């Protein structure tokens, strides 16, 4: 379990920051 | 210890997602 | 172990909660409600 867990948490981290990134692009789209 | 950990992390996916359809109808409404 | 992975859970949990107000915005930003 606990390395399974280690490597989901990789991968959200991942995920996130990609999110952080369409989130920066769309405000340059906006006000 | 470890069921809450656990349940915290069910936790984090379902917001990812709630938060990945929130941006997708964000692009549909500002864009195609 | 058990304790790095609880700290980087909440750490997650912050980040998290930050795109939410982020979003909020935006969505103010265009008119969604």
């Amino acid at each position: 379990r606990m390395k399974q867990i280690e490597d989901k948490i990789e991968e959200i981290l991942s995920k996130i920051y990609h999110i952080e990134n369409e989130i920066a692009r769309i405000k340059k789209l906006i006000g």
